[PDB]
């Protein structure tokens, strides 16, 4: 029947699989890979597809709220 989800920060398998797909399509040892992967996840932005991806790498992962690790750039 009827079915779905709203009111919650996530993304859409659309984004998932173009985040997922670019990133294996297009290579992690590139500079922009976040810019890149970002092109067919245009959906969203390329700074998120960190902070989305940084959640859920592959496994577990882990999360940071205050005092972030080693921030970079």
């Amino acid at each position: 029947g009827s079915s779905g989800s709203s009111g919650d920060k996530e993304w859409n398998e659309k984004e998932l699989q173009k985040l997922h797909c670019a990133f294996a399509s297009l290579p992690k040892h590139k500079p922009g890979f976040w810019s890149e992967v970002a092109a067919a996840v245009g959906s969203r932005s390329p700074e998120e597809c960190q902070r989305k991806y940084m959640e859920n790498p592959r496994g577990k992962g882990s999360q940071k709220h205050v005092t972030s690790g080693p921030s970079s750039g």
